[PDB]
């Protein structure tokens, strides 16, 4: 990942949010040393470029991301498409990107609000991405 | 006969669960990067609970250096499962025999004797099922 090709990673990461969007759901894989983990994630947002996925501080998924920064998000969406986004994530402490996030997906004011103490935000700091499709050629792209 | 049950029941409802599910997502590492991608298919042969592959694919070689997996996917109902295991090639002709009558998608690609076909099984695993509202086995 390069600052001055970011041009180029915001199309891409337009293109993961757009089609997460359509998935609604998808799966989030992490590390627990040796054992890989999954679990459905379903909220996600742009600010300032980036793409964010939200959790909570006190959560297995969460402490993995710290430990282990590398992750992968598969998902499909009603035709049968389907994306796998590999990249690293980073936590966002600022309260403004929280406070964003529960202005951008409302529903998350129904488990969180910007001063819990346990609300997080974190963001894909580089990725790379295929959206697969029954007929035609993959679509690739990078954020 | 409960406890004769007890050989079959969690593998059995993870085999229902997962059949309700359709697609589901499994997640394997590639040293320390995870994996995940959709899966579609999955039956039982004699009390174990069956997951297909082919012997070229990346996941089926990540599924060989490190056996263990975690499964997730959500049915029609608002649940979800999380199964946490590991996984055992199994290469016997009648059991993949078996998967191409019970997952019939498959003899549009793969056969029996094809050098490519793969079966694997969980040898162990844990599960969750989860509602918007726990209920947990061993396989
Ligand atoms: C449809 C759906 C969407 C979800 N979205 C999120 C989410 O975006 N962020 C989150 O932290 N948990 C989300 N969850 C809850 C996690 O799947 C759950 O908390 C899981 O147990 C967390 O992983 P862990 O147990 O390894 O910590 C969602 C659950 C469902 C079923």
């Amino acid at each position: 990942h390069h600052h001055h090709h970011e041009n180029l990673y915001f199309q891409g990461m337009k293109r993961a949010l757009e089609f997460l969007k359509e998935c609604g759901v998808f799966y989030l894989a992490t590390n627990e040393g040796d054992q890989p983990r999954v679990r459905p994630f379903g909220a996600v947002f742009e600010y300032e470029g980036k793409l964010y996925i939200v959790s909570n501080n006190t959560k297995k998924c969460f402490k993995q991301m710290i430990q282990n920064p590398k992750v992968e998000i598969s998902g499909m969406n009603k035709k049968g498409q389907w994306i796998r986004l590999t990249g690293e994530v980073a936590n966002d402490d600022r309260r403004e990107v929280k406070e964003l996030a529960l202005e951008a997906v409302p529903s998350l004011k129904n488990m969180y609000s910007v001063d819990d103490g346990i609300f997080a935000v974190l963001y894909f700091t580089k990725g790379e991405g295929t959206i697969c499709s029954f007929k035609g050629e993959n679509e690739t792209f990078s954020l």
